[PDB]
């Protein structure tokens, strides 16, 4: 499904083109060998050539598997690792684990096996690879190949890069097309913004804020930005495509008015992770409502409309009285200063509404003016039913606490205080973040879930081009990496990596 000359569009440059890169990129280990998905793969490929480092990569792989193993099938697994990488004469015996380290873990095996038994060991591993092996890789042909991939990443993105298909979505100050990259065939959703209405609205700032926040965050539960290009009378965002309808549709149109508690638990957990990934950047969402929680092809969720989000300066507060009637926290209605707390109020509204099939302050079959809806948020105490377990009631009224200081999650602990709540007592967040828990509803793929110069400066800061992490993932998903990342026969330098003949 790619272009037919895509092997020439993504053709590697000659290594000689990458001297300007090599000179400026920071040689940070956690970036070049872990965060950057293609840098990670290339560094692991480096360790596979040397017999001495091969055993270290395989040990970390086994630990990654151990953090998600079920509790009952856990110690079983712990012994297998103990008797493979850390025995006296093991075939893959790793040395930088001091005899003291192994003795503390082999005795830790006897007690209640923990999911982070090997956390101590794993850090000693990275410590070793951070130094000696990493500096080898920096002077190895694989880093030269990594530099190539960067060169491609930075190539300019235009209208020709993409391929407009259809209007799959609409509304706001623009549309939502379903665009595709001609080169790799990966599908996206383009948030085309009109280039004139932004000028009259003088909202250039919020347009750049949304793009900056999307670029910064890279969560599994929030829509990711991969490209930001300007075009002829439009500035575009290329976001994660979501072909599974919104959560509002599945509460009322599909299924009974509402879900079972176990089904609402799954969505609430994923949404709580999305909010956590945003709060790490002291960024508040302020727009939690069912029609903004979207579902993908597999049954997982992502938060969608960040147009009302802002990045709070650490230690300071904000004042905006924005949002949607019925989903505004009381401190927002009162036009007070707040932090991240509105998002936890919003979470409570979603958990309540998924279980009870209606808003906690508005009856699904009740006609009330907006003023009375607000007063209920500030005064009245919501009521529950037999649909809620004791744990379900608890967390709801805790997240729906009027006083934003006693509200669950609005403390110094953060999202951790919510994951601890007995309502998630049966939720293994560690396996959820790894995508090992089966979503409860799998959408069918055939379904249909229905002129100045002061601006020239603003334009340049916006159209920054491709985003590093999402771009590299695309190259891996589309198998363009597996196909182009070819070297020489019998461990020899390819033509594009030897400097003796350009
Ligand atoms: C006849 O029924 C069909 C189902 C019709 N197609 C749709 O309804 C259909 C599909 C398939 N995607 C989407 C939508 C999305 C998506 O997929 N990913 C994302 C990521 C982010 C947004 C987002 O920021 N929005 C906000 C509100 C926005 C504000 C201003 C301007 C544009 C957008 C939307 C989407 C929609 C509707």
């Amino acid at each position: 499904g790619k272009s037919k000359k895509w092997k020439e569009i993504l053709k590697f440059p000659h290594i000689s083109q990458c001297e300007d890169l090599r000179r400026t990129i920071d040689r940070d280990y956690c970036s070049l060998c872990d965060k950057q998905p293609i840098g990670r793969l290339l560094f692991r490929q480096f360790c596979e050539t040397r017999p001495g480092l091969e055993c270290y990569i395989q040990f970390l792989d086994s630990v990654a598997e151990y953090e998600v193993t079920p509790d009952e099938k856990l110690g079983e697994k712990g012994k297998e690792i103990m008797t493979k990488y850390l025995t006296p004469k093991s075939p893959v015996f790793i040395a930088q684990v001091g005899q003291d380290l192994v003795s503390q873990t082999e005795e830790k095996l006897l007690q209640k096996p923990c999911k982070e038994l090997f956390s101590a060991c794993a850090q000693s591993v990275h410590e070793y690879l951070r130094g000696e092996p990493f500096h080898e890789y920096l002077d190895s042909m694989f880093f030269d190949r990594f530099l190539q991939w960067k060169w491609l990443e930075r190539q300019p993105v235009t209208k020709n890069t993409f391929r407009q298909y259809r209007v799959l979505g609409k509304g706001g100050f623009g549309e939502v097309c379903a665009c595709q990259v001609r080169a790799t065939g990966k599908m996206y959703a383009c948030k085309r913004l009109e280039k004139k209405r932004i000028k009259k609205r003088k909202g250039e700032s919020m347009a750049l804020n949304e793009k900056q926040i999307l670029e910064k965050v890279n969560s599994q539960f929030v829509v990711n930005l991969a490209y930001a290009y300007e075009t002829k009378d439009a500035l575009c965002l290329v976001l994660t495509i979501m072909n599974g309808g919104d959560l509002k549709f599945h509460i009322y149109n599909m299924g009974n008015p509402g879900f079972e508690e176990e089904r609402a638990l799954f969505y609430a957990a994923e949404i709580l992770c999305g909010l956590e990934d945003l709060h790490r950047e002291n960024t508040v969402y302020r727009n939690l409502k069912p029609e903004n929680i979207l579902l993908d092809d597999y049954g997982h969720i992502r938060i969608s409309d960040l147009g009302l989000a802002v990045k709070i300066p650490e230690g300071d507060l904000i004042r905006g009285r924005v949002g949607t009637v019925g989903y505004m926290a009381p401190e927002v209605l009162n036009n007070q200063r707040y932090g991240l707390s509105p998002d936890y109020w919003g979470l409570g509204c979603l958990i309540y509404e998924m279980i009870e099939g209606q808003s906690p302050f508005r009856g699904r079959k009740e006609k009330v003016k907006r003023e009375e809806v607000d007063r209920r948020v500030l005064e009245t105490e919501e009521v529950y039913s037999h649909k809620f377990s004791e744990e379900a009631k608890s967390i709801c009224k805790m997240l729906l606490t009027k006083d934003a200081k006693q509200r669950l999650g609005c403390q110094e602990e953060g999202a951790a205080e919510v994951k601890r709540h007995p309502f998630f007592r049966n939720m293994n967040f560690k396996r959820l973040e790894a995508g090992m828990l089966d979503p409860p509803f799998v959408p069918d793929p055939r379904a249909v879930y229905c002129l100045d110069h002061t601006d020239d400066d603003f334009y340049s800061k916006f159209s920054t081009g491709s985003v590093s992490i999402p771009w590299q993932n695309e190259m891996i998903e589309t198998e363009c990496f597996k196909e182009l990342n070819v070297f020489g026969p019998n461990g020899t330098l390819p033509p594009d990596l030897n400097r003796n003949h350009p």
